[PDB]
């Protein structure tokens, strides 16, 4: 699978820095020579360009990747452009990074493959550790289950597994217990979880509050 | 708990929303009026003000909150400034999005108590569907191991989860399958699976990657 | 014929305001409540909406009309997402005004039928009535050849038309001429020019300004 | 004569770069950079510096240039309060683009020696033209008398000027035809129009009309 | 009727300090916030801002007073700016402090209601006083006519209303005489005027000084 | 009597303006060129030169004048210096222009003759006439007497000194009325008093304002 | 002795403290409520007080002190009446800051008996500092001769004062060295000195940088 | 080595003038004009900029410079802001004015490589100074020795440095005498010592002290 990642900024940066440390083959593409450069170490090959120019965006043989990131910032014409002329291309995935909801809507409707929203999806994440300190990370399975990675408090100090009855009690299974940085997968009932500890646990969304609540 | 959100952006206005919409106290902070009249629905109350001013951060009553965030972007210095203030309020938590790797070291130095990296971080996580086209998300417990939720292909069409002895030739754990919106919580090895269904695996990242290469 | 102008500036509002002259069936449109009380008084009918929202622009009835003019300024993304909303409305003739280079190329791409440079175009005319005082205003044929409306000179004062002969010495005609209001065409070679009039010569660029620099 | 103009927009920039064309000196003016940089190439000199500054000003000479054109846009303080410097200076000529009709005003009183409205002046002409799509151009003799620039449809297509008989019928006379890119001037009753040719005619606003209606 | 002073300097500062004495509604403004704490004892209300921001200005809630007096000293522009956009405001009465005469014309233009001269009109007071060390204080009530107040010289020592008449002699009319700080109006023709009194004559410019020459 | 004023200011400009008018001896000295420049045509000598330098004052010959006057503004150690300066050189006179109230005491301390406020003095002045609109000008005989000069309302229309009684009604007298710009002094009881007018009053500072409330 | 402290500021505050230190009579002056507070603990006593009211300079009984220090900063003008009011007491030794050049002459004259520049006396010894990073300390006996601090080179290790003979070389005197804390004075001709020492020399300031050069 | 100085107050001016006098390269750099003005003479070059601006910073061409000196006055966020650019800039040796215990603090977080308090310092040499009538300057080898400065009294005069034996008596050296300028370094035993004569003694403080007791 190839890539091209138009706009080397924090997050097309950041992407492009990944995706080659996965080993892909990663066209890294941006205005500034600076930018470039600097991504000279982390992609396969890093070129300056214009990808509101056509025939700078041709002469990169653009129309051979299969995934092309449009992660322009800061100018929302130069994104829209962008994206319109990827389109005319033929380009089989193109995932553009939003700036607005009136970003959004112009690139659904010329065509933008994936939208993405990374600020303000992280806004979301981040507030829920912020309403609840005991959240560290979670996912959701839907409207009303989910799987939580909470942070071990003292009152779930040397507490066994059996000892709280979880999936009793709250309906709900513990999935993980990571210890001083090593990690427990399916623990037993003799397993003990120590404070600071990381728990995962998995069941009703309301459910999980209430042991949040009553047992930590 | 009471929150004050300073820069109504995309990652700091999508925080006070969200933190709105738990029914928590948000006082949303923005030097420009035009933001700050925005997100007036969404907060608790919302006030013009320059962040880096220390009689204006009194006057909103700022050492009243128990969690500052910091979400002013292509400024540095007033994300820098502003932190600098907070911390001679003696605010409890300060958390402040970085914009580079040098802007992380100097909120690091001058006590912020968490640094957020909303860009760099989503970029990780869009490269890893990027890369592969069957997750469609994931959460990491550790660096070795991971819970994640998978597309599953016609390979998986009608196959058994018996069928598919992940627990001992992957050393995976299957979490949940979801199917026409349907959801089904640790299912049993009889359980079936249909293609275009989520499946929800846990385990270590290699071994769950042997499953999508060998498996689906 | 039914016209509708979304975006009551500088711009969409002279339109508005002469279409109403002419005593035609104009349909205003603004967000501001302010703009559109304005021009309650100068529109077959005034209403505040937001061009954007597809469910406004349908209580509009604006599929009705044959042309639409989107004049909004300043906020790009609003004038890009109307244009794309109109077309997919299927309107006849949709007129966009545009704020830069890369604006013109999206409204160029996503159908706009008419794209309108006011201060680009007003910049070039007054450039030309700079360098030359003389010229009032004027009407270009061609690259080479013009129409031009001059203001009399003392050395014009009291002169013939076939004393001016330009016809044969300049290769130019003179077109009409203006005393104290009263206004005469295609005037005989016995009329008088005197200064202070509207003198309107026709041929040539470069001949023009030897009659320019020789005559007057 | 030199030209100094201030303030690098779609308006200000357009006077510049089309009165460079015309080979004069031209001295392009902007607080931006980035402004400055673009019209180097389209001005004699550019300078970055800021209009209301009185030494800023006087380091670029102003009092040399004998016309200044102020075509700052969005802040209407810095145009009256640079425009209110230029006559302290005993700058000769002071044309200043107006945003508003206060500002308008304002720009009256202090000595403005020209005000433009290049939005408003246009707003006027494509109202004409959305209301006759026939006409291309046109120039105002006076209230009742105008020459008109037409694009010649079917109707006339394979048409003589003795056939359409203007002169005599609608009291208008043909001025020129534009053919292939190819220019006739007052041309003669045997000459041949085609469709989707230029047609420049003259006469009353009403006679024009009616030749529109049932010749065209 | 209310009153805003802006510019809390000597000049403004004092008809500040002086209006709220006698019991008035005054709003102290000005930009600099060690300037603001001084007046707060001596003012109704003072407020930190910038007279020539419009969205400052009408926060101060500037359309509820009917005089406003801008002392702005050095700033010639902030004057101006700040005048224009209180005439902009329909303010009833703008008076402004003028720092040199081509100041006062822009003043005027602009539509300042009252301009004022406090070191120009003191400046010919306090010369009156140098030249003739007699006169205390004084009054003009035209080109011509003149109230002075004077100090009684050796030579009118024990001298007599009667004694001096100025009603016949010199055509003017002593007002009134005060000795030791006891005050006599309107003095009869017995009363004695003794050294070093406070002597307040009436009359022409000319007849004064004859009365200081040949009488004092 | 030789005047010399350093410092050619506003206050000492007029001074010194003033002074020439009156055909007095006058040195204009200040440390600009251009301000000496300018009062070269209103002074008997104009130089430049430093008041703070002690062989610079030598050099003038100020011990030859018996007044001068320091009307230094923004460098209030120069005014101090220079006032320091003149006193140890036994000038007869020195009058200096005070910025705030502890240069008032410090000059007071140091052996100022006369100590000026002209901006403090006017804003007493004019405040006078922002609460009484009627008043245009006044002198105070003492703290409870005052003569006034009064705007005459149109309560006050075609009405005669005897009918307006305010010898005796108010205990007040009149000294004079001005009338289209031609002056009256010591009027008749039978003149007459229309709007418009100057009004000359002479009373208990009590007294008139019940006159002004009641009469006009 | 007895001390007073007026102004408890940087300068009057280290002056304060360490006087305090030596077990001397401090009495601690500042017109700040705060300022009087935090120098509570460091002072024999601390007053709330303005030192340019004469009345309140009488309360604090300071005729008594023999040293008043004036350590008022920013206020140029309190700080020169302060000065001068206490020369009217009959104060013995008045030592007072200075913020300027003017301020300095004008405390000359009124009798200031020593006048103090902090920040202009550290920055000539920083500029030494900065010029040479081998010094740590000195002090000047005149404008040629010196004693200097010196940091120890890798040139200097395991060097005798016979080995480096300076007292002939170079006209200069080894007064003492420093070894891991341990002192040693006017060290025999024997004694080894090592790098990281310190090391201090005594003769011309020219002959000491020699030494430097050429010597470590 | 170049040296930069930012903010030429009267610490970073003496330290601009010292190093200039020198001979080095020194840049001056201030926003105020008079400043930069000011010290045009007593540096290589001066220029205006702000120093929390990067791009002033860069235009000034600051990579350059070994040295920069951050004398921002009492904006502590400038001279915070100031730094924090100087670091991220790479620039050798940072050394700053810090303004109180706090600015300290984030100074030494963010990098300063040498903070400076040139007012606490002065404020201790001084009180040495006010307790110490005899002592002229000092400086510390240690916590208990000292060479100090002493003025001669009465005591001392006409003796000799055999006659003092303070080479036995104190344990103290006797390093210089200054005689009406003059200097004599390393005295002889027959050198005489004459009252109002520099001193220069070394040893322990106490045993100075005592010396200055019954010696002096
Ligand atoms: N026309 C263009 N062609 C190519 N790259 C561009 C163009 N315009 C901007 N970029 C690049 O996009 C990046 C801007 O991203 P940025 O504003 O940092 O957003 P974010 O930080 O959220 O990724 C810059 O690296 C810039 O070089
Ligand atoms: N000194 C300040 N005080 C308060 N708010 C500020 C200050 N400086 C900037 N801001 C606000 O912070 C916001 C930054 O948002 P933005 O950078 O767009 O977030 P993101 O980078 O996540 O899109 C801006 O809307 C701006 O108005
Ligand atoms: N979403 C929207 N729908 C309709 N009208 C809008 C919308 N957004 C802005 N406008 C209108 O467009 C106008 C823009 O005019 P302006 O840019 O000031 O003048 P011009 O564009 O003619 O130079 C504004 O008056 C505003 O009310
Ligand atoms: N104080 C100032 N001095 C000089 N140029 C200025 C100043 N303020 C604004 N400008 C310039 O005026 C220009 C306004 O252009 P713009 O408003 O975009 O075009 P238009 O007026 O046609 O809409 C900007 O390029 C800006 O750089
Ligand atoms: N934009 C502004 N808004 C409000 N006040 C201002 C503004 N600019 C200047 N000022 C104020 O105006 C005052 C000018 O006073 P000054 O020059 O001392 O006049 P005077 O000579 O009469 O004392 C200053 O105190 C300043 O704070
Ligand atoms: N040391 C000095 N010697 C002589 N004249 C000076 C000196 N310093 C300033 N001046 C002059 O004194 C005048 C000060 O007047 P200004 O500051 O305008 O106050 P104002 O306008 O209220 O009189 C200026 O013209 C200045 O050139
Ligand atoms: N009129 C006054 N009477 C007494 N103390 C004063 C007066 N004015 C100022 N001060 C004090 O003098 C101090 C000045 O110190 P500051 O200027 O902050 O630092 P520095 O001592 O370096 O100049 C202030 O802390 C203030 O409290
Ligand atoms: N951003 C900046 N860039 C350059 N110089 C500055 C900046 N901000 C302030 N300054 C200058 O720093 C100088 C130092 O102020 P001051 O209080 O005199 O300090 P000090 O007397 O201790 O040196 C001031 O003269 C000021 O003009």
């Amino acid at each position: 699978k190839q890539f091209a990642v138009i706009g080397l900024g924090k997050f097309g940066g950041s992407i492009c820095k990944e995706l080659h440390r996965m080993g892909h083959e990663v066209l890294a593409v941006d205005i500034n020579e600076e930018k470039v450069n600097a991504y000279a170490s982390y992609a396969t090959h890093a070129v300056i360009a214009n990808a509101t120019e056509e025939n700078e965006l041709l002469s990169l043989g653009i129309r051979n990747f299969e995934y092309v990131i449009v992660a322009i910032g800061a100018n929302i014409q130069a994104s829209t452009l962008t994206t319109l002329l990827l389109k005319e291309l033929d380009i089989p995935n193109i995932w553009v990074k939003a700036q607005n909801y009136y970003h959004h809507k112009v690139l659904e409707k010329i065509g933008a493959d994936r939208i993405i929203h990374p600020e303000k999806d992280m806004g979301v994440k981040i507030a829920q550790s912020l309403s609840d300190e005991n959240v560290l990370n979670y996912i959701d399975l839907s409207d009303e289950y989910s799987i939580v990675e909470l942070l071990a408090t003292r009152k779930l100090d040397s507490k066994s597994i059996i000892d709280l009855n979880v999936r009793a009690k709250y309906g709900c299974t513990i999935l993980a217990i990571k210890h001083h940085g090593d990690i427990c997968l399916s623990p037993a009932p003799e397993d003990i979880i120590r404070e600071q500890d990381c728990l995962v646990i998995m069941g009703h969304k309301k459910d999980i509050k209430r042991f949040e609540n009553e047992g930590m």
